[PDB]
């Protein structure tokens, strides 16, 4: 009469099993078990969903999954209750749904356990008050896959006939590419502008060196545009008398960032560790399944009181009172990506390759740092007057490292009083040129997608990978480049699928899927509205170019 517990991977099973008594029998589904394969029976067949028949779906068991199916049913009868312990997100919710449909039986036999980490306490609480499968979330998850399937299978064929065979269309992927093609064109059309800067080396009364940057000439910002203007300014600066007009000494602080969420974890892992989005999410996943960190698909910077209290204890013991804030820091109930146990160091992780330990370390330090006091600096700003010019010297000295103490080990302005005379040693004119917009990176793109409300913790990685192996954009030197085909398709889609390509409408769809997940909308009605708009767009696109249809990629003579 033992209880059955189902998870989606052997790894999770392994870990969760350590915290489940003998009353439980943990089993992995090993994959999704089941999923998908003016109406056209053949189109509907390929899609596995019927837009013209109220979104009737045809879910099939994946290859070689019937064995696992019969393995679960068999274990299901022997169990008095079935616990679907899939991941906490919608996809996890849908997988749980599919397992229940297959294994069949009374709904009362099923509980949906949710937990953001696989630890003794988290599993305890998760299995103490088991919840029910949330059909709204399942519907929100299926609504998403149905529309993605629709766009994919209905827009792609049009692309094959108008542009090229094999091209793919993606509800969100095409919008993502659009961001890259837009950036590509801003860069292409950028005309670098020349501007100059003049730095001045001076000596304080006490003989110390003081590097100054000219900021103003005649109270207006100093922005010479060419060599002649710079020379004229330089010959004036060469004869001027330098003196400190203002000495601004102010205490400043730097606060630690918020604990990681999916998008910032990917950004930081990419910038600091050079890790790609896929690599990061793959390692993050293994760390989560091994019970080392909380769920890695989140956009919440929340930290549980237990997590906060465990880290504050670590900070007090290992860093001291001055690094412990009066009260815990709170940022912006899911959780941030943090270690499951702060006392587990990156070096102590079992069966994790070097890079996964490094990701853990990144996550660990960010988590610890986020609960530490601010770093304190004594900032100094010197405003120097030189005839009609004003020069600036900015300095900074660390007064208290605070949170930076958990980060790896790492300009001193000389002492000058206002009114002091400075001696000019040398003037250095430097030619600069405005730089075109930076190219999207592994990080900055997810960030841009997060910013525009387009992505989603559990889609960022997928979106980034999907737009790459299909000839639209390519990553070179850890940077995105839009391919000719990416621009060609993006122009076609913007012209004939404007609503589908619109950033706001795309962000709004995410809101609409969230409305479904929160019982504020009904999935089929949301799918109907989407399909209505979609088909209207699609019908015009299929027409001849002279009818306002999509332009073929021909270059007629
Ligand atoms: C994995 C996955 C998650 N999700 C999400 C988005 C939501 O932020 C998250 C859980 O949100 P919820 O608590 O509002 O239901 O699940 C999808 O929409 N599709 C997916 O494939
Ligand atoms: C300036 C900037 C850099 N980055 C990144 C991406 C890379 O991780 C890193 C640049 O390093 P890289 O040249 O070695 O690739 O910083 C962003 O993600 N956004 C930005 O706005």
């Amino acid at each position: 009469g033992k209880a059955l517990v189902i998870v989606e991977s052997p790894a999770k099973a392994k870990t969760i099993n350590k915290y489940l008594g003998s009353d439980y029998v943990v089993k992995s589904s090993v994959g999704h078990i089941r999923d998908l394969p003016d109406e056209r029976g053949a189109l509907v067949n390929r899609m596995g969903v019927d837009p013209w028949h109220n979104w009737e779906a045809h879910y099939e068991v994946l290859p070689g999954k019937e064995k696992v199916v019969s393995e679960l049913k068999q274990l299901a009868e022997k169990a008095d209750h079935i616990y679907l312990a899939t991941d906490l997100d919608r996809e996890g919710e849908a997988i749980a749904w599919h397992l229940r449909e297959v294994i069949g039986g009374d709904d009362a036999r099923y509980s949906r356990v949710v937990f953001n980490e696989i630890t003794k306490n988290a599993i305890r609480q998760a299995f103490n008050k088991p919840g029910e499968l949330n059909i709204d979330r399942v519907n929100a998850q299926q609504a998403r896959r149905f529309m993605d399937r629709v766009v994919g299978y209905m827009v792609s064929p049009l692309l094959w006939k108008k542009i090229a065979r094999g091209l793919s269309a993606g509800r969100v992927q095409s919008v993502a590419v659009r961001l890259v093609v837009e950036r590509e064109r801003e860069i292409k059309a950028f005309v670098p502008e020349e501007f100059w800067e003049v730095d001045a080396s001076t000596t304080t009364p006490s003989g110390e060196a003081l590097a100054l940057q000219v900021t103003h000439q005649n109270d207006k910002p100093f922005r010479p545009v060419n060599k002649e203007q710079t020379q004229a300014a330089v010959s004036l600066l060469e004869k001027a008398r330098y003196s400190v007009l203002e000495r601004e000494d102010k205490p400043t602080t730097s606060k630690p960032g918020a604990p990681f969420i999916t998008s910032t974890l990917q950004q930081a892992a990419s910038t600091r560790l050079g890790f790609g989005v896929k690599k990061t999410m793959m390692m993050a996943q293994r760390l989560y399944e091994a019970g080392y960190i909380t769920y890695m698909r989140t956009d919440s910077t929340n930290l549980s009181q237990d997590a906060v209290n465990m880290v504050r204890g670590y900070i007090s013991d290992n860093f001291g009172k001055k690094y412990l804030p009066e009260s815990p820091n709170q940022y912006a109930a899911h959780e941030a990506i943090r270690p499951s146990d702060v006392n587990v160091m990156a070096e102590s992780l079992k069966d994790m390759e070097a890079d996964a330990q490094k990701l853990y370390q990144l996550i660990w330090r960010q988590f610890v740092a986020c609960q530490m006091t601010p770093a304190k600096y004594d900032s100094t700003t010197l405003t120097v007057g030189a005839g009609d010019f004003r020069l600036k010297a900015r300095g900074r000295i660390l007064r208290f490292d605070g949170w930076t103490k958990v980060m790896p080990a790492l300009r001193i302005l000389p002492a000058v009083n206002k009114g002091d005379a400075l001696t000019l040693v040398e003037l250095t004119p430097a030619q600069h040129f405005t730089k075109p917009p930076a190219r999207f990176s592994e990080a900055s793109l997810v960030k841009e997608l997060e910013k525009r409300g387009i992505g989603r913790p559990s889609t960022y990685a997928s979106i980034i990978s999907t737009i790459q192996d299909r000839g639209y954009v390519r990553v070179e030197n850890r940077r995105f480049y839009a391919e000719k085909m990416g621009e060609i398709v993006t122009d076609r889609l913007e012209e004939n699928f404007r609503e589908l390509m619109n950033y706001d409408f795309t962000a709004q769809m995410e809101n609409s899927l969230d409305q479904v997940a929160n019982h504020e909308a009904e999935w089929k009605a949301v799918l109907d509205h989407f399909f209505s708009d979609f088909t209207q767009q699609l019908d015009k696109a299929e027409k001849d170019p002279e009818e306002g249809g999509m332009r073929p990629n021909q270059m007629v003579l």
